[PDB]
């Protein structure tokens, strides 16, 4: 039903396309199959060279916190962490700093960012932390800035994972290793997604990634409507390549490809990893593709378009004129690849400070009963291994932060597990930073950082230490990892046990959570002995020194939640992860657009902490909502353009034109300076529409006591539109639109109406 | 044979004595027995009050690194550590800083310093680390300065332990607890010590303590010639109170007293702890003493002299006019004493910097093959739990640093175990300090700090980490404790195992030893993969930041060994610790004056590292020895004077007159600034005399490249004398005296002769 549309180079890539087409028109069939399937090298993926035309191998490298598996680089905080800052400037700079290091390590294509897959359908998603917000609009924006950041350095982006990749359980990558094949055990989970939900929820952040100029897109492990994402014609040829007008390459996830011909015809451009990882994850193209073209079952022209889309990026970013230096690190690992590593340091001055600032900007205050900010306590207790180093070393858990023992004391959770992680040159531990500050105050400080259930004496130590303390810091964590979902919301390690002891022996307990996602603090959150609670997410290498200034009052906490914190897992969307032995496992997205806070608001469920909630050390009063109908503007900035049909289209016009801008005022109404993240939600009228939909945020910085600032919200056409499944286009529905503004999805003291 | 001589107040205490005598002449018998036996309180010992005469309870408090069992204080480095600096200025300042804190915590009498018991007869002595050098002269000097330091603050000193207390094994303190009495199992080890050895070896450092004005002296647990030290008339009434003319009090060690009448007549003044510690350690005086006086078996006058000697100190230090504040801490511990603690911070600005400076001045370089000082390594590995915190907290091992489990990862060994330890407000770990410095150099750094034998993965982690490192730091330790000797010289914990792995996977291994004494590094010391070796002893709270500047070259290492480092325990004095079940265990000091280096030199044994050995980062050339016969001076300074008979005595004259001064020159002959510790040894002629005897040291500070300085050695009469057992006096023997000067007991390039 959907033929494969040819690349034309779209907006910004027009000249790169032309050079790309020149080069591809010279290529033989043996060379087309080379560039378009992975070969063996030091990087996660490597396209074969076209050595006669002077085109080298492309290093395709993990991952969304920066080049994975290398020394000489920095461990940036995770997508989850930057989203929690709600600060567009840090979202950009994070990505640009990642890009610099990617480039300087010799990566042509970054396997990043994660731009909407997983988006957020389960809070138990094992790799959910790799993305940003559980919300199409906010994810959309963070995705735009992350892409832009990486491309503005020399690196091509492979935005991932397209699409509806919402559980790790039964993701079932193609693998055939030691005679058992995943095709023989179980098919990948089928995400069954209606057309409205696909357009309004899952496609939104990918459109943004496409607008920002992603050079490529990774197709996911899941099947969509019982068809593999990487050979889904409706997915890749229609929705991505026609409607979103995508001009770059689809890259398979590693084992994302299940067949040769359907993938060649339904939208895949690059077979990865091909000959790498021993060919264990399927090796469907290469010489098999040459043979398919020469015997005439696969169009040679079709395959030229694949090569065209791979080279467009190469030429647009100027990788011919300004090549990256050689990649020097064995990031695959022996015995799978025996090969020696060189060494390069790419840590630039500024980067460490940026990583810190992100941490200081993200850490989210969930509860404060008066214990914070700390003045100058004299006797300080610290509990939890999370407070200090991994007992085996910061990088002991290996190339993907996932090979340490089940019970190992891993230390401060600075990134999650999997392909999304990265090595660290050190960890500034929360204990080191608390101690530095205790020393300044001539105070004492003592940590119990062992396993409190299993190490002799730990329990008695904690009993002996806590009573005399002015403050007890308890550091908790929750490791999760690619390739599995969390079974429940319960804390990692000895966390529950720590918290029972802590509140048994101290009435001034301050809780800090390093985590990949929501966790169960129900037993203690309303204990008055727990005086304060903060989530620091995954702060990367600067964990301790980003946190302590916030604790001590040097800066007010300013982060707010990028997803919903429900009291129980039962309060979320049902069937968030499906567990079957069924050969063809199915996940029917019956919830529709209603994920995260949309689920909560539609069904009248009260979270513990809502989407976009965060405490400061001061308060903010909202006033003087203004809807400026006259403050509208054309769509100029975008690197690339989509072809999303929409009803109001004429010759010169766009779905991303700003049709009005909204203003409001905040006043710092408390007794301290703070920054505030203002949020704007629109209720679009219609049948089965969410109560509220986030369509703007804006972060006021360091607003002094009693001062005021205006907060500004440009609204796009798309931002007020619905998808018509009958007409197959975006339209702006007739009706009354509620527009609300405030500190969170549930603290919105200003509202007005807008009718089109 | 030896009657108890009456106090007269000697030199400096004459006016205190008079006030003391006034007060005691008013006292009833019930009051004399009160002041003179211990009662229940918050301090290690407490004398009863004389409330009618306005005399309060005296807090007697542990210990030789500063007030034990308190919060709000600093953990000073140990006696062993300060001795290794060989710097008289730091020996003084250490003690004065301790004294300040003692005073400010409300201690009247400090159970410190350790001034010659144990001196050094075994290298396995479990509490050997509490003293200073294994050498009478050097110990003597450190003892003088330590006493002086504490008394110049408001605190009375209880110098310990008198005398020949040279093993912990069978020390057998009197205890009777739950119906088993130590009197029923085994008598204390009998130190059997000839008269020459007692005078020339064991009494020397106590004479110095007495000269410096110790207010009191603790009598030891051991027996001497099968008589309890605390009821030994020859010991306390003759040698201490007559010959050394001691004017202050003998205090029993806790369980040091075994009887009522002999102790009252043979020289004991204070029964400790009396009613404290449940009376479990003997309670021989109190009401029993009142009953002994009133029935006329103990002279009332004798007991008045006891009270006189206790009050002299009280009045001399001005504890009436300027009382210490209240002692506020329960340092005994529940259930033995149920009582609540208050809080006081006495940490003065300067103290932390002094503690650091001592560390930086003591750490001793034993081997350096070119790896030190470090330039700017980029990849740094660290091994050993000693590198980081105690996993249970710095103070988890309790009031005497000795209650943690046998296998517990205690972290950096900053002090030893027992009554000599102290709490710590923090520990600046070697890892923290190495990391700070790595960060400055844009480098990476990773530690494996778990148990390398028992924790899953640790071995693989170390294999994966070490090969790529520029440098591997391995941190080793050896805990020892009061009440036991070390069984052998072998490293604590996983140390052996660490070192096998380290040299298996790295050829640039730098070893740092935190320890209470000599340890066995024989298997690795000549491995060329071990590029450098340093012993940091017990640095107290500032371990990491005192060490790292030395490693990185900011200051050249300047410490030298305060004892001998033999290749095997068999190379030391035989029968260093006697192990019997024999009811009356015996230790016959047949070696004589020949302990530590004297044993080694007399028998032609080559240590690995000799007494007074230490490497710098530069070299020193010695020249131009001068013996100035005309540079002599009277004995003015001493706070108190002894009555040691000596042959050359006339009316006005003294054993501590300087009879000549010796000079030499050092030149910094290498390529860096360094400090040098010059040593002077005299060979006194006679029958069975040591090859060499240390009689001077002098530390030149920060001598620039190619510059020179004179090093100066005043020699006392006593310094050239022998004890005549026939005549019972100190005499200067006729004969030829060799005088040698140089960098160590075995690197003495200058020598001359002196004849009297
Ligand atoms: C299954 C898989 O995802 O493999 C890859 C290799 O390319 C894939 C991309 C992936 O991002 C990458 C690089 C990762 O970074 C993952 O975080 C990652 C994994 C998720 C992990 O894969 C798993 O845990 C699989 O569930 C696990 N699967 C199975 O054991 C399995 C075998 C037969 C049938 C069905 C399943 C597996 C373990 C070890 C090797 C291969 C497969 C292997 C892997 O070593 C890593 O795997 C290898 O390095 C590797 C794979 C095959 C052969 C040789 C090496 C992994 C790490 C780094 C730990
Ligand atoms: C035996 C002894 O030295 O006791 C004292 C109490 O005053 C002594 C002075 C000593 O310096 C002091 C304070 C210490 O600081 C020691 O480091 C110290 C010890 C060496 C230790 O003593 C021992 O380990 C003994 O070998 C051990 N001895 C025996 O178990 C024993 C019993 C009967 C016959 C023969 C031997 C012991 C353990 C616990 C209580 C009493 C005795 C007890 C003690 O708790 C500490 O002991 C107590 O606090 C205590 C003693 C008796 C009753 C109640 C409390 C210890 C510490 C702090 C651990
Ligand atoms: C297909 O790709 C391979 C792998 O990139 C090319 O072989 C490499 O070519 C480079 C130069 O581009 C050589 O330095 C390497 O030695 C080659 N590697 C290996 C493993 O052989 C190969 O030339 C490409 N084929 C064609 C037809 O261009
Ligand atoms: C997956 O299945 C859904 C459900 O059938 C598809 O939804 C239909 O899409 C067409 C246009 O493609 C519309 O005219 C129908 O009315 C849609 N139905 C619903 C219920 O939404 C969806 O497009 C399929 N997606 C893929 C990727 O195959
Ligand atoms: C420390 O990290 C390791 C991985 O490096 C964690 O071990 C994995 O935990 C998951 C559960 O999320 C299991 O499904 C895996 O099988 C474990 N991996 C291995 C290799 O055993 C470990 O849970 C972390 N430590 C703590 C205390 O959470
Ligand atoms: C013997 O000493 C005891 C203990 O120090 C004296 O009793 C204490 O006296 C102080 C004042 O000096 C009181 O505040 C305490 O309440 C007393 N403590 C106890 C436990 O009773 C006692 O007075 C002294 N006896 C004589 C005769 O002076
Ligand atoms: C312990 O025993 C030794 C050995 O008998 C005593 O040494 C004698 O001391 C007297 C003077 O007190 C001399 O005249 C003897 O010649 C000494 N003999 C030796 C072999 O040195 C020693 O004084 C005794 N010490 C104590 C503390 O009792
Ligand atoms: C950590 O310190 C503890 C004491 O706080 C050490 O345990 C003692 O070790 C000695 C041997 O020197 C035994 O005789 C004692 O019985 C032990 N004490 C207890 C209470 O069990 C321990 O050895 C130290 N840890 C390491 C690794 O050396
Ligand atoms: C606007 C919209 O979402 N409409 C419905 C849609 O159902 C489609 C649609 O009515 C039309 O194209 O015909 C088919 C075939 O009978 C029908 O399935 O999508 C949802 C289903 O999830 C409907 O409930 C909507 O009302
Ligand atoms: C100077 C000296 O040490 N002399 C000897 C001493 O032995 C004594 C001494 O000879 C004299 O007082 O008489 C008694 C009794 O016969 C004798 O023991 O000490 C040592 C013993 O350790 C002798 O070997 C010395 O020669
Ligand atoms: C690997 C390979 O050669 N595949 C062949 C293709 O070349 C032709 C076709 C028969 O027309 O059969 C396919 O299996
Ligand atoms: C336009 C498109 O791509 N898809 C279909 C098309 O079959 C139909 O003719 C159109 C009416 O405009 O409605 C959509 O359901
Ligand atoms: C505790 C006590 O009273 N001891 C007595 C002493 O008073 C008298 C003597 C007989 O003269 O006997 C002792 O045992
Ligand atoms: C003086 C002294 O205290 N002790 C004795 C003494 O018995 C003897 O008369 C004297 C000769 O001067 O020799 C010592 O052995
Ligand atoms: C790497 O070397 C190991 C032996 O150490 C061997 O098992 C393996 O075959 C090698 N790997 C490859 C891909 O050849
Ligand atoms: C709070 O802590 C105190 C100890 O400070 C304890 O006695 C009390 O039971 C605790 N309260 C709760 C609700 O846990
Ligand atoms: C201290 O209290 C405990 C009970 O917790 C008791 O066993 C003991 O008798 C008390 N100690 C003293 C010396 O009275
Ligand atoms: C020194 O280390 C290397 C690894 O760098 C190892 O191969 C060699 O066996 C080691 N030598 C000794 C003497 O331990
Ligand atoms: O780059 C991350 C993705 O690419 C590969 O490494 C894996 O297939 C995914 O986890
Ligand atoms: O002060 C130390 C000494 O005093 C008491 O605490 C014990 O008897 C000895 O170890």
């Amino acid at each position: 039903q959907w033929p494969a549309p040819l690349a034309n180079g779209g907006k910004s890539w027009a000249s790169a396309f032309k050079k790309a087409k020149a080069t591809v028109t010279e290529m033989t069939v043996e060379e087309l199959a080379n560039i378009t399937s992975g070969v063996i090298g030091l990087c996660s993926g490597v396209t074969g060279a076209v050595t006669r035309l002077g085109i080298p191998e492309f290093c395709l490298q993990d991952g969304p916190i920066g080049p994975r598996g290398v020394h000489g680089s920095s461990q940036f905080p995770a997508g989850l962490t930057v989203a929690a800052t709600w600060d567009r400037t840090l979202m950009y700079a994070r990505a640009r700093g990642m890009g610099q290091e990617f480039h300087d390590q010799g990566v042509h294509l970054a396997l990043a960012p994660v731009t909407g897959g997983p988006l957020g359908r389960t809070p138990l998603n094992g790799r959910g932390w790799e993305g940003t917000f559980a919300d199409p609009y906010a994810c959309g924006e963070a995705s735009y800035l992350s892409v832009k950041g990486l491309t503005d350095a020399g690196v091509a982006t492979v935005s991932k994972h397209w699409i509806a990749y919402e559980q790790e359980t039964s993701r079932n990558l193609y693998i055939d290793i030691d005679g058992v094949s995943q095709a023989d055990i179980q098919l990948p989970i089928s995400s069954n997604v209606d057309d409205l939900t696909m357009h309004e929820l899952y496609m939104w952040s990918f459109a943004e990634a496409v607008r920002a100029g992603t050079n490529h897109i990774m197709c996911s492990y899941n099947r969509i409507n019982n068809t593999h994402s990487c050979s889904n014609a409706k997915g890749l040829n229609q929705l991505l390549k026609t409607e979103l007008n995508f001009q770059g390459g689809v890259v398979s996830d590693w084992g994302g490809q299940w067949d040769s011909v359907p993938a060649a015809e339904n939208g895949l451009d690059v077979a990865m990893p091909g000959k790498g990882f021993l060919g264990a994850l399927g090796d469907f193209w290469g010489a098999t593709l040459v043979e398919l073209i020469n015997n005439g079952t696969v169009s040679e022209d079709l395959v030229r378009d694949k090569a065209v889309r791979i080279l467009t990026g190469y030429y647009y970013l100027g990788q011919d004129t300004n090549p990256p230096p050689p990649f020097v690190y064995n990031t695959i690992g022996a015995p799978t690849l025996n090969a020696t590593s060189g060494y390069r340091n790419v840590r630039k001055p500024g980067t460490a400070e940026l990583i810190k600032e992100i941490g200081s900007a993200s850490v989210t205050l969930l509860k404060n009963t008066g214990s914070l900010p700390l003045k100058h306590p004299q006797r300080i207790a610290v509990l939890g291994n999370d407070a200090t180093y991994n007992v085996l070393g910061p990088n002991a858990c290996g190339l993907a932060n996932s090979a340490c023992d089940i019970d190992n004391l891993n230390g401060t959770l600075t990134t999650g597990g999997g392909s999304g992680s990265a090595l660290s040159p050190y960890t500034i531990t929360p204990l080191e930073a608390l101690q530095k500050r205790a020393i300044e105050d001539n105070a004492e400080i003592a940590a119990v950082v062992a396993n409190s259930n299993t190490t002799t004496g730990a329990e008695d130590a904690i009993a002996a230490l806590l009573p005399d303390a002015d403050v007890t810091f308890v550091f908790l964590n929750r490791y999760s990892e690619e390739g599995a979902d969390a079974p429940d919301f319960s804390l990692g390690g000895d966390g529950d046990n720590l918290m029972d002891l802590a509140v048994t022996y101290s009435s001034n307990v301050v809780v800090v959570i390093h985590t990949t996602g929501v966790v169960d603090i129900e037993k203690w959150a309303d204990n008055p002995n727990v005086t304060a609670i903060l989530v620091a997410y995954l702060p990367g290498q600067e964990a301790g020194n980003s946190l302590v200034p916030v604790l001590y009052g040097d800066v007010a906490p300013s982060g707010k939640l990028p997803w919903t914190w429900g009291k129980s897992i039962d309060d979320y969307v049902p069937n968030g992860v499906v567990y079957t032995d069924a050969y063809s496992p199915q996940s029917n997205f019956t919830e529709g657009v209603f994920i995260d806070y949309r689920w909560f608001d539609k069904m009248g469920i009260t979270p513990r902490y809502e989407f976009g909630f965060g405490l400061s050390y001061t308060t903010f009063t909202y006033s003087n909502l203004i809807v400026d109908h006259g403050r509208w503007a054309k769509d100029y900035s975008s690197v690339m353009e989509t072809a999303e049909p929409f009803a109001e289209w004429d010759g010169t016009n766009s779905l991303y034109d700003v049709i009005f801008t909204v203003f409001a005022t905040i006043t710092n109404t408390g007794n301290l300076t703070g920054s505030e993240v203002a949020q704007l939600y629109i209720s679009i009228p219609g049948d089965n529409q969410p109560v509220r939909q986030l369509r703007g945020f804006d972060k006021i910085k360091d607003l002094p006591v009693g001062d005021s600032a205006v907060v500004t919200f440009p609204i796009r056409r798309k931002d007020v539109s619905s998808w018509s499944v009958v007409d197959q286009l975006w339209y702006v529905p007739n009706g009354d639109f509620l527009i609300s503004v405030g500190g969170s999805s549930r603290d919105l003291p200003l509202n007005t109406t807008w009718t089109p």
